[PDB]
């Protein structure tokens, strides 16, 4: 990014709520961020199923995921969520966030793969140690709100180190949500309620494109309720609301 | 194959509009309508026209990139929504005209029918101006060749590259709910002349679960406080049968 700047009235959104998180906004055209909070923008968290973004990126290049077309067949065997219990493409096991789908996906990638494309991603501290199939969950990895809106930028750009067709295969699985004057791309993440005095994170991470602007974003906020899960949208809704930008 | 849902006329009468619709599950191998000949009858296309066009842009060049901006020089457009800068989904979310005249022009005669040709575009006729021959020229296509022109797409089969196919479906995507997305383009050729109605047209797909549902609709029209139901009657029709809504 160019720029980064506090802008301490938009913690309006977060009191109201009686939440502690952050929101990065950043314009594409003069190459500046906005934020609530400086250092929590700078603080690194689980991602939890916004990795799907980059998994999705790494399972294309690695042929281990074929095309946007690819059924991804549900074996009848219960799963964590109904949800999750069908077959899917790879937007609608985005779009559902369902994780065995990308277990699947990261155990086929492998670790040494999987190493090396975060490394060119420069995708958090990159840490994917303690199973090849939880580390976005429970593992040690962990990621920045500015590390994301940079990274989606990349993305948006067709720069990162993957092929324009993977990474528009991608895009196209993030659209969640259509305006004639514009476009929505996003991806949510929980990684749970977490333990006594150490709270699990909610993400909402993507980016919006309107008039010929283009706005990246990314919220997280601590969570230990899952009654509070709805206001990693609200919260960045409004805000960007206020912005201008959608609504 | 095209096979007659007699029942799908009922939408149409409650609004006295002479129109068809074709709708066709997995493939265009497989579809239905309410009226067997107009579902081949050939009509303009008017703004459809902008998805071979922006695919075309791609491919020669013309267009460069996904991200380009079309500037407006600040002089005056048929529609105020047209009077400023536009990306590439802008430009076909409101249907810009002039944007896509441009992009025609520089494509050059030649090339727009070495295209049509390859597409299987109607009857590929570009006559009557180059920048001009969808909205009032001789250039005519049908709902069934509108839908296998977009499974084409769908399947990144048509003659250009994966990437370009990709561009433009992303442009047309216009309705994103959990549950399915919805690509699709508007048409409007204007009220026409006495005993020789207007067309208004809505074409597209909808992604559903792992279904695919491929739709063309047109209409008779001759008075604009009608052109929503080019959205409706269809609209109607797709929720009937559960695919949207």
């Amino acid at each position: 990014m160019g720029s980064i700047t506090e802008n301490t009235s938009w913690n309006k959104e977060f009191s109201a709520e009686a939440v502690n998180g952050v929101f990065v906004l950043c314009k594409s055209s003069s190459k500046s961020c906005a934020t609530n909070d400086l250092a929590r923008a700078s603080k690194e968290y689980l991602p939890a199923s916004t990795f799907k973004i980059p998994n999705a990126i790494i399972g294309l290049e690695t042929g281990v995921i074929k095309n946007e077309h690819q059924v991804f067949k549900w074996d009848g065997k219960p799963r964590a969520m109904k949800q999750w219990e069908r077959d899917l493409t790879l937007r609608g096991a985005i779009q559902v966030s369902a994780v065995p789908v990308f277990q699947q996906i990261a155990r086929e990638v492998g670790e040494v793969r999987m190493q090396k494309y975060l490394k060119k991603f420069s995708y958090g501290n990159q840490n994917i140690s303690g199973g090849i199939d939880k580390f976005w969950l429970e593992g040690q990895l962990r990621i920045s709100a500015v590390n994301q809106v940079e990274f989606l930028e990349s993305l948006y750009l067709n720069k990162l180190s993957a092929s324009k067709e993977n990474q528009l295969i991608v895009k196209e699985a993030l659209v969640t949500e259509a305006a004639p004057e514009y476009l929505v791309h996003s991806k949510t993440g929980f990684s749970g309620v977490g333990t006594e005095s150490n709270p699990g994170v909610a993400w909402w991470v993507g980016w919006v494109e309107k008039e010929t602007e283009v706005y990246f974003f990314a919220f997280n906020m601590d969570i230990d309720n899952e009654s509070k899960l709805p206001l990693r949208k609200s919260i960045p809704t409004k805000i960007m609301e206020s912005e201008g930008i959608i609504g």
